């Protein structure tokens, strides 16, 4: 039953001690849900341009190599920043319709049959979950059976990995105090240096001051990077 | 149980209205031994005074005590914040940094309940709360509780995206495959004669897809269109 094997993974799950563990009886489930290999992808917000991409997976290794040397990651469409329809999407070839290449590699090297499951934690990281197999293709009687048990591995996953306190999760600590944030929100807000003295009362020459301190928290050569970082991770 | 989720699927797909949209939703608040609802969408912008639509069967005494005390601003309950399971149970301890509400609340007799939170790719958060007086949350029906919830506030949002309510969409700006890579290098601290080199442009060029990205976002400066398109997911 779904709750006995919620219920019977949960407390597996606090039971564990240890980050390969984790991954070990994530590799019994996704066996249990009638899949062969998975993957794990966190995916930090910033840097804008070249974000702190970490991947994990019992994938075969002839294709975790090939993948590596194409790039893959940079136009793959199953870990864009995107709007699932329901945080979950079903692998078709319209999915890949713009990146045929890693269509045609993939089903070539046996991953015929998948879908990814993608959860955006309220920090910025968003996560995301795939399953892959070979033969029997994703039957409509259970798909939602499979979007639902999904939905709760990769939670989960995400739950434990934070109580563990694993690397690949844990970003740059920002100590943003009460004073300096309102300051940001009405810089993010457009207001300038001189604007934003007047409602706060304040000298323009103090609202630079915590800029510059602002700026030294996320070690940014103008405002603008402290303003669309803060924004990505949730900060104001 | 999967029956359950099943059937309820039925009804709302079936939906054309959006009050019968709450409808629905209140009849499976009952199911859960819970009297009463709420839902709130949080829109990410403005930074200073976001977005905020409130929709519940609350007492009427409570909601219009509720929004003469502007307790949308000290509420933990609709924070964005990283819930450790993107759900809380309401508890003495919750509510410290917000007193004064807890103690109208357990007044007014909203003294149980939870609070569950998802977080739309589209800088929209959604709340989803339920109440009741009599009986406390007993340890064995929460695991169960935050299972049904999950799915009750992500089936409502979609159902409600899917009916194009006024609530859940948020402005459009559609952004040009190079702006959002020049907004992309803007937001990551270049200037925007640094932009220049890396793409191979002129700085007057530079400088002329931002007076198009400011124009789309309103903005007077490059900050406000870098910090919102970060907000919105659209960087
Ligand atoms: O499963 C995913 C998520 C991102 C890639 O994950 C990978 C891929 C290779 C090695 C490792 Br480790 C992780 N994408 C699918 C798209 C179709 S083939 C594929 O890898
Ligand atoms: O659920 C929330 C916040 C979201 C709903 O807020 C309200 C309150 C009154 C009328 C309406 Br409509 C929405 N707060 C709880 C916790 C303390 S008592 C309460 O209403």
């Amino acid at each position: 039953g779904f709750l006995d094997w919620w219920e019977d993974l949960r407390s597996e799950m606090q039971s564990i001690t240890d980050s390969q563990e984790v991954f070990a009886v994530l590799e019994k489930e996704v066996r249990r849900l009638g899949f062969d290999y998975y993957a794990y992808c966190v995916r930090h917000p910033i840097p804008f341009t070249r974000p702190r991409i970490f991947m994990f997976g019992n994938y075969p290794p002839a294709w975790q190599e090939h993948y590596q040397a194409q790039n893959y990651f940079a136009i793959d469409p199953t870990i864009r920043h995107c709007l699932r329809s329901g945080n979950h999407i079903v692998w078709s070839d319209d999915l890949f319709a713009d990146a045929q290449e890693l269509w045609d590699d993939a089903r070539d090297y046996g991953l015929r049959h998948g879908a990814t499951h993608s959860c955006m934690a309220p920090n910025g990281v968003m996560g995301f979950l795939s399953v892959a197999r070979s033969s029997p293709a994703i039957s409509p009687h259970e798909r939602e059976e499979l979007r639902l048990r999904m939905r709760c591995l990769i939670e989960l996953l995400h739950q434990t990995l934070t109580e563990l306190n694993h690397p690949s999760l844990q970003s740059n600590p920002v100590c943003l105090s009460h004073r300096e944030r309102e300051i940001l929100q009405w810089t993010a807000d457009g207001k300038s240096s001189g604007e934003i003295a007047i409602i706060l009362s304040i000298s323009e020459s103090t609202v630079n001051f915590h800029h510059k301190n602002i700026q030294k928290k996320f070690d940014a050569p103008n405002k603008t990077l402290a303003a669309a970082y803060a924004a990505a991770l949730g900060l104001i």
